């Protein structure tokens, strides 16, 4: 992803205007291919038409041009463009809140199951893990960098994520379907084995740990639905269409015609063409937007960054549930046991931000 | 479905233009059978009035072609399109998201309901089947296809989703009423019996169980009522009636008339019309996109498979609350055992997805 | 309602064409009133100028005429509708989702109070019944067929909805309040009755039992409040305004004026206007949308039939919980006991539906 | 509030047309006082033009009316409006939607605290007080009818809503914020102190009744927020320049113009516009529905009535803890004992309501 | 923030007309910089037009300038301007939903943590400082007054946030990681810890506690998401260059040109533009909407004031769980004791707000 937050924290002069000069995830970026054929048919059409064609064949192109600058009548691409992208843009937003963090989770887990030693120390151990193996599996079956990192349920064992026990299990079911929900139902069975003993204290405490693993189950269904299913193929194509139209009309529509036949409208010859190019960048980079955040879980520069957060994950459920078990801090006095009206300091750059408490709308009326 | 996502996930210089190439679920299929009748009126037209009338019935064409293109005032359809569309496609997307899926449920089945034995593996599986039973009975009522293959109650006796006594059963009720809510009542009268004996430990482990059949339940309402009511007809006839009446008046007043006049606008002669076969296709296109998608249970390309998951579902959850009950791999110490900060290796072709940890927009200021 | 989702369950040549001969719930069936006047104005209009007025009166009419043709610029009609309509859609989707359904209290009901005799069966009906009564009175303040079908509380009485004891208890409230809250209260203490004895075994199903009944309450409460506050009347007088002011212009400005002034666009004269009785029908049936939709509980054809809820809700509910306590079919080994991989079969008019299960978008790359 | 909803039940042939008769909470109301500036604003310039003005004068004016005329060019007003006005609406009913009502709060109150004498009695009526005092003291906050009727902490024990011992204790806090929040822990810590005791049988009935007091509370805090931000004032300035400016550009730009000088499109003169005082009321109309909206808790007509909904669930919260703590109507036989197909009569004027139940949309096929 | 609710209670003569008269907070405010470049641009062109140009230059000067000003065709900045601004605006009110306030916790903390004395108050106060700890960590890493106030993690032990004991297990991790989650594993920990001994009864009531705690963690989440992900640099950049090109335009195109030459359009000149300066401050006070909202936690005056309820917050809950845990007023009998119907008085100012109770739209037909 790009991060830009801390560049338009507050409105200044420039805010909007210094971020142009941006070359990663940019317009110029993704334009730079597509902008190079634009111009070389541009002025081939322009060179064929002023130097080949004879007089007869001018006056033809002429009226042509005439024919097809009728047309450029703001199709509804500002509509379609816009329509489409509010919902690309709520399909990208919904697809990241649907990515499981087990920090609910692994609370829950070091808090409840009980006992300081071995055999308690591998339970919990085996039972964060089995939550970061499903998220694992899905992330690999639905992301390009992730499955590059991983091409083979091999590579897995080979980086810990699981055990050569757990493949043989997992190798053994039979099934021509996605094992991306079998490490749920592995993690009710631990956890009902761990309940039947000393290591879980009642049955409130069981169902409320085997009511995260619902949602992130819940989540990793809508992250696979969400794969599985796309925008139409129908929508995709008509936009695209509407686009293409307009800028197939400008080529032959908005040249600069021989200015001694007194045509409405083509008074001057300019050698470029400067706000067909201006045109062509903002109704061209309107659609990259969409063309960009159609898939998040790609190679681009704005897309998801999965291949960090399967190794946070893993290294902070991991400490959380094994080094900080029940070691907390000592219980002392804090500076405002006889206080009952704290006033923490304020520092000098930051004493402008005191405020008066907001006491309803409707005092002093 | 139609998934084309592995062919989007990045932006490229032909992304969303080799997708225009593509025939299943396309406009050009879509639109194939109405293109040809558009064809023929014009070209028939062309041909009377170009042969057939005499000098003053050309003048009234004429005429009446000037008053029918003053008409083309982009009447509204641009608005009306796409303010309808986006509450087809909500509708569209949130009848996907009612679909049941037992995996909340397969999972407390398995984990709570005890007994590895005979007389639990029978209500364990008694117990899966009953839930799998309501949403192929609402399936069958809201889907053409699961229909066809289930045409009658018979057909699910001898297809093994239920049982000869229960199919008698059923039939015994005498109620004019679609019978989908009864396997519902008859999973909470067996998990009462399971509990009432030393299958169910605690009543927390009930409320638990009785608690995703009513979010199921719901879900399966939520369907009945969106194949129940559906789009205002009056909605529907506004919009077909605005995108017809646009093409009735291009047929006549968008014709190449005799240059002969110096009419303002008809200069040159073309044999077919290029920029209004471009308006055609775009206008409807985005009017099959609301055709295709106000059923989303039918037997197009871009329609759920509901036919895959009455068998997906029933295997899964067949096998994993009968042949996973208690068997889960071994538990072994993990590769890291010994060190608190695990670094999983990176390999050659994804060696530059490394990033540093994100701390914060406000850090180094 | 109208149902017509089986007529649109594919895309073919002619899906949204064949609907416009559709009568009942239609433009044409909303507009016959109206049309005739439009059509009558018009009309008496073009008579008085084209036979009562003299010469100078004439031309006086065809400058007014140019004045306010020149005034039909598309005042923001299609901005306010669609604006409008798309919050009237919400609001009914919204208004519809509120119904009370006692399915998931029906289940809990017959699944938790227990005995099978008498004195249980009196305590299972009349909980059963407490809350069909709170949906039949909310109903009735707030649906004007139910209140037609029930116009006084005595005929609830009269119809079985409820005793005579009951009514004379309700009618000692002295509030002058709408009394369609009692039922619960009712509810929840004949659960606290029951559950101080051998009807309801623990506090935890007794927590249950009284979470659904707040669900229902605030669904009631929903319904109550949209009935209660409307959308505001300032919005609704400045899109009718908006809506009969374009038309006041069309009257006096679309007229085919004499062709001997060689005036600048009236050319021909037709005797009916055909682009305008299009436009009529458009942009009326817009509006019509929102008339027909901006009270969902009334007797127009696309409105809700809560007449029918009141007595599929009691024959359901009273069958469940009495002839279904805990009759259930018995328990057999199902067909695929000993197969691990079940294959249901496929028949020959749906055998085209098959499909290899979706593994991933990242397989195979 | 105003309520036409009786109204609009049914599309007739007058429907929306005779709401434009209304003159409460109506455009004419809200706009009589500006309609009459700019009358005589107008009436004022054109008088100084055509009397006042000399020649040369009467050209220049002229000149710049054309200049000015040109700019009316719909400057996106209509975008800004409509697009300013549905987050009005929005926030105006997630406002409304907000609104504490302690239904869900007395059912559990009179249902779970024991005890038919006095110290039961007080216990309920205390604990149903502390919820109303909360939400009084917020509406206070919030709204100026209600800070009208308790401008003073004493109107409040004056009024019977809390006690001097009450008063007393809240002033002795000696905090600078709101005091809108000691209610609920008061709630607490009395529910804490009846559970040490007999009144509360069981920990499972005293963790539901502190989980309404926490939704209430954080509705009441959502109150709060709207009411303290609002919405921007460079949002609100941005919409009233753009709706000023298109007037000021009419007022000179849009008048009748000597017809001596063959201006193109000044022909006729008329002694009022016509066109311009509809294209007023529209547009201004259009903005006063936001005007009205952006502050619902006041003293407009559509305006929430918060006066009546402090004594109506006063009213009914203390009847319903006191005098329906455990008095049901008695336990009898229905009508429907033996009939398993209950058949509720319908009367004359409802019998054209009857239907048949909707069995699916694949039925018949 | 910027508080007007006061102002815009009711709708008169004068509501939205007299904020054009503000100052803080305002588009004159926000561009007063950027109109200065743009006058002195537009003042320097015309000076140099007017000089120093010669005869053929100006003539050329006239050709570009309409071939530009063909070129002001209204480009969808008044679409791309709505669709963002629409698409800011909700990120800015999810941004502070996910504000984290501690009173659903306070309360429950001192309602169930039971035992006055010490080893009680000290348990209570660690655990209400826990949660505020969370908050400062999150809210210090995403805004930056909040920075500002404590640029280090002394400052939060100087400050009395923290203990020095805590501090030094906080600097013992060795994560290259934001570690705002180790306080809620330290206050689950804790929990637990209080849980095993006698100052929490059951388990019923540590399951809900440690439930506040999951969605507080959540919401923390959020805003560090919402920090972190940002809206696309594509959309940004294309959104500006939108609206520059128009100005860019405006510029050369807008300008008072030679009235000798008969063209058509210009004819008068005038010193100043007046409808250009009000276009410019339409457009781009619909530009610095986005701009000032694009990030909420900032120095801006339309910006969240985080630095108030830090200390807020403290205040309050450590005032809560530690003076008040069992400190309730007493327990008297009420005004209404023997009254069923309860009339509280009406003030002489508010007696105009009495109204009836609203008994149903289909009453009285
Ligand atoms: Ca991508
Ligand atoms: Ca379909
Ligand atoms: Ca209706
Ligand atoms: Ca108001
Ligand atoms: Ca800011
Ligand atoms: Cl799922
Ligand atoms: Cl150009
Ligand atoms: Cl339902
Ligand atoms: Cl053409
Ligand atoms: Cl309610
Ligand atoms: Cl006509
Ligand atoms: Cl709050
Ligand atoms: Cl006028
Ligand atoms: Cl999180
Ligand atoms: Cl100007």
């Amino acid at each position: 992803t790009i991060t830009y937050t801390n560049k338009v924290a507050n409105a200044r002069l420039g805010s909007f205007s210094s971020l142009l000069l941006c070359w990663r995830g940019s317009i110029y970026k993704l334009l730079y291919g597509e902008f190079l054929v634009f111009i070389f048919l541009y002025y081939s059409i322009r060179g064929l038409y002023r130097m080949v064609l004879s007089s007869d064949q001018q006056l033809l192109f002429e009226k042509l041009a005439l024919y097809c600058d009728s047309y450029i009548q703001l199709i509804p691409i500002s509509f379609v463009l816009g329509f489409y992208v509010t919902l690309v843009v709520s399909r990208w937003w919904s697809q990241y809140e649907n990515l499981p963090w087990p920090d609910r989770l692994m609370i829950q887990v070091s808090s409840f199951v009980e006992g300081k030693d071995e055999e308690g120390r591998l339970l919990r151990r085996t039972l964060i893990r089995y939550a970061i193996l499903g998220q694992v599996l899905i992330l690999r079956s639905i992301s390009t960098s992730v499955y590059k990192r991983f091409p083979t349920l091999h590579h897995l064992v080979l980086a810990g994520f699981m055990t050569h026990g757990e493949h043989k299990q997992l190798q053994k079911l039979g099934l021509p379907h996605n094992t991306f929900w079998v490490p749920w139902v592995w993690f009710a069975n631990l956890s009902m084995k761990a309940y039947l003993g000393g290591r879980i204290r009642d049955t409130v405490l069981l169902q409320s740990l085997m009511n995260e693993v619902c949602t992130l189950r819940t989540q990793c269904g809508q992250l696979y639905a969400y794969d599985w299913i796309s925008i139409p193929l129908v929508y995709t194509q008509v936009v695209t269409v509407a686009v293409y139209s307009f800028f197939l009309a400008c080529l032959i529509g908005r040249q600069f015609l021989n200015p001694n036949k007194d045509y409405p409208g083509h008074e001057m010859d300019l050698v470029v063409p400067v706000f067909t190019i201006l045109q062509f960048l903002f109704y061209m980079g309107w659609l990259k937007v969409a063309e960009q955040l159609i898939n998040p879980f790609g190679e681009d520069d704005d897309d998801f960054e999965t291949n960090w957060i399967i190794d946070r994950n893993l290294q902070v459920s991991l400490l959380s549930v094994d080094g900080m078990h029940q070691n907390l801090p000592p219980m002392e006095r804090d500076m405002y046991w006889n206080e009952a009206a704290p006033q923490p300091p304020y520092t000098a750059a930051s004493a402008r931000s005191r405020r008066h408490s907001f006491m309803g709308s409707t005092f002093n009326i």
